[PDB]
């Protein structure tokens, strides 16, 4: 197992009816203090919209599992991986019941400036051509300290250390060149990334991308991350503990320009040249034709028939 | 089986590499006329953003509807089947990265009606449609394509209000007033009497609905309405896809206006916060510790 508590909400007024005893151990709340209270009253403001959008797109008219920050009793908020489950009323129109299973999320690091190996939490963050994070893997939470909803929406550029904007511009220029060939990937030298507590970590990234074959423009960039070196601060969830400052003029201005260029270049069209003419070695190759004839059936059957 | 063709696209340049011979009997295209060409060129304009988003978020497997042009121009609805398979690594002749292959099977969609003013049967189309508190259509079942003539994308994003016959806007209001009344009881439904619904071709059909909704229990606001429809009476024109020029009219002032003002009263009624009282209190919530704990026990061994 792992320290976790469940609670039972009423889909009529959103009040909490039952809380497992473990509630006092995991969050400090007295056995039956949650009783009768509104459940979202314990869900941090920044996460309610994520919560609302989850019980809206999940209601019955695994099962949904997302993250949120709950508050501790008698202030601080802590990260929880919640498991929603809708089931009909028991005991003695339909009365619905929501059962939530909150299990705490804890920081990936054991020592300051940890250098990781194979026990290393690998994870992917994906962003659009204009640099807006659209997806983040589960793993990313314990490693960076952000909840998926804390990153999605924001610009990936807000996380590259200011001194490193020029080195990132070259990594991104490399990503666009690699775009000439689909699936062409590449690992880059470890760079600093801003994590929840203001500290920076070194991330080793494998960069891949998707270019729309019809339009030839960049759809999204996805970095497969692994933390090369952890933060000075082990806890990745506490409030900003030191570490911040920069030279106004030549920085924010030079930096804002560099980002301007990266996004400029990412919008640029990629080359996918018409080499396919000599390629009538495969246009005439009996092997390829047979495979594709079959490929056409392995699919024509599967999807439309079942 | 059911009439259908399949093409194999290159994810590199987006051109089509292989085609089934049935392409000719389905779309009318000369067997290998499609080879070498860019696939979107055959996908209707209004369905390009749908086709783009689909391969993008997808790179059973993805399956959606799109309009494709025949060989002449007219277009026809098609249920596609996308499958991404890795292009068998070249024997060793050309490119030194991985090549991805897009396989697409297109089976033609046909109208759900054989004869005009089709009466209700077990064979009659049943499909649910969902719209937000403000009336924007957010979800439409696959069953509704052959029944109304609209492909999901032609419906998602529009106002549900744009489809009620102009003479029914007053009767639709009380129905909506009933949705909101029932919204006082979670999961309470009610069947409404048959009403007109505009279909792609301009004709109307009779839709008998069983209306249900979801009200956020924390905000006390209506979240969305879902209507389970059953086509009571079919369109005057069987083929719901080809726009038929036999249905029209206009009437401004006390119609265009008075009606457009009614839609608001309705959509303003949907904005009202619903009441969720409680003839239950304090210790009653703790009287159920044993009851709810046991419930949550069995919900655990699962």
């Amino acid at each position: 197992k792992e320290d976790s508590f469940c609670c039972v909400i009423s889909m009529h007024d959103g009040i909490v009816l039952y809380t497992t005893p473990s509630i006092t151990d995991v969050l400090g709340y007295p056995r039956d203090m949650w009783l009768g209270r509104s459940f979202i009253d314990f869900v941090h403001l920044k996460d309610r919209a994520t919560f609302a959008s989850q019980i809206t797109t999940g209601i019955p008219i695994a099962k949904s599992t997302f993250c949120v920050m709950l508050r501790r009793y008698r202030v601080s908020y802590e990260p929880f991986r919640l498991g929603l489950t809708f089931r009909e009323a028991p005991e003695e129109g339909t009365n619905m019941l929501l059962v939530i299973c909150a299990t705490p999320i804890k920081s990936s690091y054991k020592v300051p400036d940890e250098i990781l190996s194979q026990k290393s939490p690998k994870f992917a963050i994906r962003h659009t051509a204009t640099g807006i994070i659209s997806h983040v893997d589960s793993a990313a939470v314990s490693a960076l300290g952000y909840l998926p909803q804390d990153l999605i929406g924001r610009s990936i550029m807000d996380f590259y250390h200011h001194e490193d904007l020029s080195v990132m511009k070259e990594t991104y220029e490399t990503v666009m060149k690699k775009g000439q060939t689909a699936g062409a990937s590449f690992c880059s030298k470890p760079y600093r990334f801003l994590i929840q507590n203001g500290c920076y970590v070194l991330l080793e990234t494998e960069w891949t991308s998707f270019v729309n074959p019809w339009s030839r423009k960049l759809e999204f960039v996805v970095g497969h991350h692994r933390v090369f070196q952890g933060p000075k601060q082990c806890n990745v969830f506490e409030a900003a503990p030191t570490c911040k400052l920069k030279i106004s003029e030549e920085a924010q201005s030079r930096n804002t320009r560099i980002k301007e260029d990266i996004v400029k270049r990412l919008a640029e069209t990629v080359s996918r040249p018409s080499e396919t003419v000599k390629q009538e070695v495969s246009r005439r190759c009996q092997a390829l034709a047979s495979f594709m004839e079959t490929l056409m059936d392995e699919v024509s059957r599967a999807d439309l028939k079942l």
